């Protein structure tokens, strides 16, 4: 497997990433300024999102740092260690996340009005702040501004074919 | 110069940094789950913090995050190069502190009931969010727990005292 030492090495990655617990997240490196993500497992399955703008540098040789806000209030910051297969996030989840995740699980780029409404109505503080490792368990070329990555809800066995070579064709893309 | 490898060479050292704006940050990894910090220049000069807590990681050989989350709804994610004199930091200020950043100016520790009334108060949202790279330009080693190192508010010659040797002892220590 290559070896990752620049930004560019770094952008156009797709990831899998799996905690302790066995949750299972899904991140997309678009391009140096936006991201897409989807979530399998956990608290929040079943939510995924496109076109999320980011900050996204790289802090040393194959070191790279991700920062965003949410529609919803959440902040994050992604920390990616590729070449150990590695990755550090903390997330920063306003108070009403907590008590009402199901309200995020949907396609948030359709309901963005609804997550700013709720951010406002509902409480911030205290936030609920989860800074926790995972292993990486995939890393696909996407290529960067690649559309197809995550273009739909994601499905109990969506991580196991992508792994397996099912999911994408081989320029990357759905058939 | 000594090279950093583990949490242990991390913890316990304190930091003077600077942005490309001239600004002034100081920080002190206090132990393994608290932080201090003391503010020179920008929007909140003269605000100073101890005993924060905070969850402090090695992300792999030499490189460091902290994430915290303030009485002032502030979230924050560092991550310190020791070995390269940088910092990368990313601070998720909620709306009220950019319009009103004034309130946070003070020894926080003697204000924290204003500021969780304020943070209720005054508006969240939009974020401002500042993800910026610093140069480190002093490191000692102050060792652990050492509750001299930020110790008093700011004064516009600090950081040179401290950088000339004329500011600690041969301990570490306030004389």
């Amino acid at each position: 497997t290559k070896t990752f030492k620049t930004l560019d090495d770094f952008l156009g990655t797709h990831f899998i990433y799996t905690y302790d617990n066995g949750w299972e997240y899904e991140w997309y490196a678009k391009n140096d300024h936006t991201v897409d993500y989807r979530i399998h497992g956990g608290m929040v399955a079943g939510r995924w999102v496109t076109d999320q703008k980011a900050d996204i540098v790289m802090l040393t040789e194959g070191i790279y740092k991700i920062s965003w806000t949410e529609p919803t209030g959440t902040d994050v910051a992604l920390d990616f260690m590729p070449n150990e297969k590695k990755l550090h996030g903390t997330i920063f989840f306003p108070k009403w996340v907590e008590e009402h995740p199901e309200i995020t699980v949907t396609y948030q780029n359709e309901h963005i009005d609804l997550m700013e409404q709720s951010r406002e109505k509902y409480a911030t503080y205290p936030k609920l702040v989860v800074p926790e490792f995972a292993n990486i368990t995939y890393m696909g070329d996407a290529g960067q501004n690649n559309e197809d990555v995550i273009s739909e809800a994601p499905y109990k066995e969506m991580p196991n074919d992508i792994r397996n070579g099912k999911y994408f064709d081989q320029n990357y893309h759905r058939l």
